[PDB]
This record gives structure tokens, sequence and C-alpha cells, in this order.
């Protein structure tokens, strides 16, 4: 009925985090999604992943029930340069097992152009393509890059962001609340969504983190994961 | 369209906050709900309200929509002694003009007993009446001093709490946001409520604040409101 899992700091060599692509763990004991520079010399268009090992199962087919789940975590984004405007977003997503990877840069790492991935995300936009609004922002993405609902935020350049996902099965009100301790502001983000009906196909998802930078040069962040934990609870 | 004010600090006899029973202004420039000790003695069953001046209007009868709004304030709640435990609570409501004023106590001087007033307000309970559930808790009230929704936080006795009441006319999603700061907690509580529904007798509702402290001796505690801004934004 309950899958839970904690992680106050990241240790090498987990059995429980899944890593992909550009994504490592730093020895400091924290996750570092998307590389700013690999042997020495500067890069871009890099794209890390993190997911965790077990299916969260978010339904019941037989009872019919929709789980209710709650995840945190603190991440750390760095904007060196002012020129090239930097890119692209880090985010939180849930997709069905044995699902393809979504594009880089843009897509976060998550969705694909041609309207075949199945996938949830919660968004920190830092670039603004075709489809985004002002940046940066958080965005609550249902089956696509384009946000259901946004609410542009300030970043704290190099300062530790505090996110909290809550989404209650029986009112289908996923709710984002972004805050900034060090300097004192909270940003809360809420729109409705029927995880049942939004993932018909499988009644488990991969939870997983998902960063990326820049198509061009130094358009590039850090995307850094300090703690995330995560809880479902299925009742029935 | 549009109706806000803000308070980044009180000043005293200002004209656009109707202040009521023990509710006052300390020369720190802070709002003061309830009194802990009157002219040198201490007491108790004591009721502070604030109210904003100016009626704010939630929906227009003929175009037929529902006003979306959000409002923050920082509260801080000292509770001196451990026994006989503290009461009661502070709270953000809204009434239709020229009501009642609720009970002291429990009521947290917004509800009364026979069901007439219509009210809705969020709570911050700090007392375990017979209705509620373990303390202290975030609590939504519609028309009732029994909340539809709660939610368990600790609170930091002394401490500078931020709160957030965020409101979608076209979600009827209300989410409440506690945030201490110093400490860094976040606690998110959010159900659907719709505004229109809820006070069909006014389409203009009265905005404030307001505490009280217990019925028995020393079941007391601080109620100061430090800063409080506000923003409905009805369109059409
Ligand atoms: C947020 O992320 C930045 C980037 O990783 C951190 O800055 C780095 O700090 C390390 C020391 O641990 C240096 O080796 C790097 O050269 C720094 N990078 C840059 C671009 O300056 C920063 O420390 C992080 N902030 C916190 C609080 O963890
Ligand atoms: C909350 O308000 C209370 C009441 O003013 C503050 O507690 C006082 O703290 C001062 C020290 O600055 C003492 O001199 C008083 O004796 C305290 N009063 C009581 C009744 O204990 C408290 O510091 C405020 N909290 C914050 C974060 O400012
Ligand atoms: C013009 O857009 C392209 O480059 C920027 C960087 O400049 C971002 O990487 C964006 O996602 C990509 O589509
Ligand atoms: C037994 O309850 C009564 O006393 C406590 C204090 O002990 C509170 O004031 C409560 O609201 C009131 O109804
Ligand atoms: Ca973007
Ligand atoms: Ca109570
Ligand atoms: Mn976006
Ligand atoms: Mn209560």
């Amino acid at each position: 009925e309950t899958q839970s899992f904690n992680f106050d700091h990241f240790e090498e060599n987990s059995k429980e985090l899944n890593l992909q692509r550009q994504a490592s763990i730093k020895s400091n004991g924290v996750l570092e999604l998307t590389k700013l520079t690999k042997n020495g010399v500067p890069v871009w268009k890099s794209t890390g992943r993190a997911l965790y090992a077990e299916p969260i199962k978010i339904w019941d087919s037989t009872t019919g029930n929709v789980a209710s789940f709650e995840t945190r975590f603190s991440f750390n984004i760095t904007q060196p340069y002012a020129y090239p405007e930097p890119a692209d977003g880090l985010t939180f997503f849930m997709v069905p097992p044995n699902s393809p990877q979504g594009e880089d840069g843009g897509n976060l790492g998550v969705f694909k152009p041609p309207e075949g991935d199945n996938a949830f995300a919660v968004e920190f936009d830092t670039f603004q393509n075709t489809w985004d609004p002002q940046v940066p922002h958080i965005g609550i993405d249902v089956n696509s890059i384009v946000s259901s609902k946004t609410l542009h935020f300030q970043l704290e350049n190099g300062g530790v962001a505090n996110v909290v996902i809550k989404y209650d099965s029986p009112t289908k009100i996923l709710n984002v609340v972004l805050a900034f301790h060090s300097v004192g502001t909270v940003y809360t983000l809420s729109n409705i969504v029927d995880l049942k009906q939004e993932f018909p196909n499988s009644e488990w998802v991969n939870v997983g983190l998902s960063a990326t930078t820049g198509y061009q040069k130094n358009a590039v962040e850090t995307h850094e994961i300090i703690s995330w934990s995560f809880t479902s609870s299925l009742q029935e």
C-alpha cells in the first residue's frame, strides 16, 4: 500500500538510484545531473537523468483507486555567464516502465516531438523556447513540454532551492511549492491532474529527476540535486 | 478588475484597517491580535480581529465570474508555558459585510455554534477541541470550524512564519503554504473550494485576520502579525 525512499545525501554506486547519460554522483554526496566540463574542456548539449530502481504504482486496475504521493528535493542551479542566455532546465518526471528517453535541451530529456511519449513532469524551465512564457518558470507538463500551468519565479543563482510536489488522489490536485529559504521567497503553483486518465497504459511508472544544458556554447548551467525523498500512498 | 493592499509594517491609526476588540498595534510596527496581559496583570479569553476597510469583490452577478486572489502574511506565535496546554489559534477569514462576530476561544472569533454565520477561513489551530485532529494544524474552514481539510505542522515557538494562501477561480483550487524559513520547513495543504457557491448572499466580503487565547488561566499565547499583503483579480 505504501512505497517510500529517502536520500539525505547521495552515496556512490547505490543499488537504488539508476543513473543515465551525463548524470553522475560527486564525491560531495551530491547528484550532478549535467556536466559543465568533461575532461577539462567546457561542453554543452548535456543531458542527465536519474531514476529510482523500483517502479512506483500509481493506480489499481482491480480496485480502481489512484495513488497520492508527495516528493521533496533540494537543487542548486548556477548560471555562470550572462551571454549567451543559459539553458535549459531541470525537471521531476514520471514515465511508464521501459519507455524511450526524451530529446535534449528544450525537452529536458523527457519529451520527444512526435506525439509518441507518454509522460508527466514538473519542470523548472530556465530557457524560453518558442512554446515558453518568460523564464525561469515552474511548469506542470502533462504529456507535453507545453505546460498546462506555469509560474514565473526569480532564481537565486547558486542558491539552494527546496521543492515540494504534492498530489492528492481524491481532489486530483497537483501542487508545487518552490522555496528559497536563504532569501525568504516562496512560490506555489497548483493545477488539476487526473493521473489515472493520463497514464492509462501502465498502473506503474518510473520516477526520476532530469536536467539538460544548451545547444549552443556557454548556454549552460549546473544542475545539482542535494537531497530527494518520495512517498506514494495507494489506498484500497 | 483588481484590488490590492500591502502592509510591510503596521502604522498606528491607519485608515485602512478597522481593528476590533483586544486587537491593537504595538509601537514596533506590529499588529498584536490578542493581549497576553492587560495593564500589568495576566489575562485569557482574549479575542482580536483586524479587517481591511474596503470590501473585496469575490464574484460578479452579471458576468458570472469568480475572483482569484492571493494573500501573504508573516505571523509570530510564542507559547510561554507547557501546562496548562496553550490555545487557541490564529486565522485568516472572509465574511460578508455587516456580519456578526464569532465566539471567543475555539471558534477563533469567527464562527458561532448555531449554523447561522456564513464564513470562510484558513486556520492555524493550536488547540485540540472535540472536533479537532492533533495540533497544531492548518485547516481550511468552509462555513464551519470543522475544517474540510487539515494538516499537522510543527510550530516553531517564537519564530517567524510565512504564510501564502492562493486561490485560482478557474480550477477552484485553494492552496495554503506555511513555511518557517529560519528552520527550513515547508507545509502545503490544498483543497477544492467553490467561492461563488459558498458566499451566495454577497458578491462582496470583508477580509481579515483573527486570533484568540484560551478559556482557562495560562492557556494563552501571543498572536502577532508582522506583515500582510492581499490581491484579488476578477476578470470580465
Ligand atoms: C552550487 O553549484 C555550484 C556549481 O557546482 C557550486 O560551485 C562550485 O563549488 C566547487 C566547490 O565545491 C568548485 O570546485 C567549483 O569550481 C564551483 N563551480 C562554480 C561554477 O563556481 C556551489 O558550491 C554550489 N552551492 C552550494 C551551496 O552547494
Ligand atoms: C515574537 O514576539 C514575541 C513577543 O514580542 C518575541 O518574544 C520576545 O522576545 C524579546 C527578545 O527580542 C524578549 O525581550 C521578550 O521578553 C519576548 N516576549 C515574550 C512574551 O516572550 C519573539 O522574539 C518574536 N519572534 C520573532 C521571531 O521575532
Ligand atoms: C534556439 O534554441 C536552442 O538553443 C538554446 C540555447 O541557446 C536552447 O538549448 C534551446 O533548447 C534550443 O532549442
Ligand atoms: C476545554 O476547552 C476550552 O478550554 C481550552 C483551554 O484549556 C480552550 O480555550 C478551548 O477553546 C475551550 O473550549
Ligand atoms: Ca524551455
Ligand atoms: Ca481548536
Ligand atoms: Mn516551460
Ligand atoms: Mn482545527
